[PDB]
């Protein structure tokens, strides 16, 4: 049912499934230093091992090329390629991804490396990290060695969700480094996008030959209540969420609400200087979408009207609470389940803002996942899920929506920062003592989508 | 910190470990056609397999001595000793049993083992199974068969949570055998609890010597609001729950406004013959007690009062009542709200309204969703903090005057937890099911300094140890 050149694929990042935290000259990021940090990470776990996939690569890609899937999504290390950093590339992780790029190109399967998986080094953090603007520039230079040395790369993707990286991160404190500051964050929003810019800005000048995007998490927002009290909190929740990264983006400019909200806080977007947004709003090729599940939203301090309006119910800033509906399926983060909204999603892109090509770069869903008796570890919601979403997809297509690719995250269980390993995403199962491979039901389910270039009835 | 005499243990069942289902003359129980039926458990999973305890069953024993616990409770298969229940009984099933419980004494643990966990015969069921009268009396027979083969046994237990034997395997169908019908599962009490009663009597005749109980889930309920409509409404919960059960055994009597209740569903308590309370009501030495978490209770049809109150709701109904969520407190990978200060009000009550005889708090403890990690361990602190409160709780209970002389904790294994097959996780050690592997957690280390000192230690002070 999907068109005839549908770019089929799956998601992992860097320190989620890489491990060997140290070695070939790799230093520190700011995820080492927050997870080595007690009370951070749950049972502490870090990313010292993970999957193992430095050493095991070569066995993932055969279970890429098993998969059949046209394109795998990955991260590079910052601390790999720059340890020093101002100082020169360490040609021993440079190596590393070349010879994964290689085998991927071997086994037929277009590599789709990110250049930031939120894994910045400790040294850039020390000195104030995405708050001052002189890590987005040392992010360009890192940027640009990427760009330069790496060959075999026709698709290039700068940033894997600012929003995360700034909101979680400096913001409520969930995330690395780990500060509780609203100024902090909207100063980390504002150059990481401006990193993104120089960027795409380094890539239009090494390799003009190859296109060039970012991968955004936006969120679809639904009011409780059809008072103004509650759909103007749900606005606010969007710009963060969505419209002070597209509207710059994709207008040149940031929301004007959203500037008024945030002018309170220092540094914050007293940060952005004249000729900034014509940096951040370079054209790019393509789109990357991170989609899980909507929000019902309203006002804060408004549990007993979402209570009477039938829901169930870290300082708020935005002045905006989630409310959960009462029916709708939940997934082992307690996010909620609606295919709907990624419909909802790819036609406001389409409408409002770009007509570029667009691609699902991060679609899934946690489940307690288990190895049974004989071996097999079944995941039935992971595919129901899978292919509500993709029925969605399917629909965005319909509607008109440039939509040319779909990543599942994740190919392997990983480390799921805040939760750690407690949270599996992958649709391969992880043994994390012996470092073995378990394909799921998902896994099997999958290869028939792929191959078949459509979704199976169920 | 604890009493010197006090019995640390831990819990398992049948059909949850064991596995081995058709090997040595092994009939099927309700639990090997009811998972085996279409959608009744988790991914199809069935007890098949399980931890292969029948088969690793000396390894365990060896995890129990190393654990230093000084009792361990377990199920004894009533189809793994009569396959056939009209004939003998099988030599090689009660050999196992004998086996496991002369290694328990070798070992020096107290063995506890339990007539019934829900693993009734099928052939039994076949014929109307608890509803009919003369499973009742199957089960004595097969009471004085297990009383009068398996030497070393000082202390028995005949049943195990009765209440989920009836009510979600005849009343509401989420367990074994799995019916849905009120007048059943009203049967299905009487008669189980006359099978305690007779496999008492029939221990006093075969085996003098021996202490003999029951064990009981019992729950504490809390009124949503303050008002008539719901209070009473709990009571009606409160009467299913706990009180159709103690009234009969400490009372020796049924509570009249629950068989007032119940009397418009036949079979249901018109199945009580002359003499029958007097049988249920024999002297028992100790009561096992289970307790994982309360439930605030309100009317039914009370949704939006409900919410108006603060509380969270999801979206037939006998006891007309319905079950609301406190937002605010803690759940475990089952759901269940966490408030240890409510076991503490459980035994009080049992003290005051009921009996003084000793109490063991037979099954305590919680799920989550635990997982091996590169170092190899399994660390699991909210199950420590889980068992921390609750034991901490227990020092009150003993502190208020309650004859607590025990406490087991559920369960040893990672098992076949029933409806939601081994997606959901209790024990204190994990199992790699595909392999037969076994690690314990961190809570097995907790729990067996806490044992070996006899007291406990510092809860977030050994959190810290676990980073």
């Amino acid at each position: 049912m999907f068109p005839d050149g549908f770019v089929w694929g799956t998601s992992t990042a860097a320190y989620q499934i890489e491990g060997a935290v140290a070695e070939d000259g790799r230093t520190p990021s700011i995820w080492d230093t927050f997870s080595r940090t007690k009370g951070k990470v749950v049972n502490g776990d870090t990313g010292d091992v993970a999957c193992d996939h430095y050493h095991r690569w070569e066995e993932d890609l055969d279970l890429l090329a098993e998969l059949g899937v046209q394109a795998y999504r990955f991260s590079v290390a910052w601390p790999r390629i720059h340890p020093d950093v101002t100082g020169p590339a360490n040609q021993k992780g440079l190596d590393f991804y070349q010879r994964l790029i290689d085998g991927l190109r071997d086994r037929n399967i277009i590599p789709l490396p990110t250049m930031y998986h939120w894994d910045l080094p400790q040294a850039l953090e020390d000195e104030g990290g995405w708050i001052v603007r002189d890590t987005a520039l040392r992010f360009a230079d890192y940027a640009a060695t990427v760009l330069e040395k790496l060959d075999g790369i026709d698709k290039w993707t700068t940033f894997n969700e600012p929003w995360t990286s700034a909101w979680l991160g400096y913001g409520y404190g969930h995330h690395a480094p780990g500060r509780t500051d609203i100024g902090a964050a909207a100063a980390a929003t504002h150059h990481l996008l401006l990193a993104h810019g120089l960027g795409v800005q380094a890539a239009r000048a090494i390799r003009p030959h190859v296109e060039i995007g970012l991968t955004l998490n936006l969120g679809v927002l639904r009011p409780g209540t059809t008072e103004d009290q509650d759909v103007e909190a749900t606005w606010r929740a969007d710009g963060n969420q969505n419209r002070i990264w597209l509207d710059p983006l994709f207008k040149g400019e940031y929301p004007a609400d959203m500037i008024e909200h945030y002018s309170r806080w220092t540094p914050g977007f007293h940060t952005v200087q004249n000729g900034d947004l014509e940096i951040i709003s370079s054209p790019i090729d393509f789109l990357g979408v991170n989609f899980y599940g909507p929000g019902t939203v309203m006002n804060v301090g408004r549990e007993d009207a979402a209570r009477a309006a039938g829901f169930n119910v870290e300082d708020n800033h935005l002045r905006c609470i989630g409310v959960e509906t009462p029916g709708r399926p939940k997934t082992a983060m307690g996010w909620e389940v609606d295919a709907t909204a990624l419909r909802e999603l790819l036609v406001r892109i389409k409408n409002e803002y770009t007509d570029i090509p667009l691609y699902i770069t991060e679609n899934g869903a946690a489940y307690h996942d288990y190895v049974n008796a004989s071996g097999d570890v079944k995941d039935p919601e992971r595919i129901t899920y899978l292919n509500d979403h993709l029925e969605a997809c399917l629909g965005a297509i319909d509607d008109g929506v440039n939509l040319q690719g779909y990543f599942i995250w994740s190919l392997l269980d990983n480390f799921e920062w805040g939760f750690g390993y407690s949270r599996r995403f992958g649709i391969v199962w992880i043994d994390y003592d012996t470092g073995r491979r378990i394909p799921k039901a998902s896994y099997r389910w999958y290869q028939g989508v792929v191959a078949t270039n459509g979704l199976p009835d169920l």
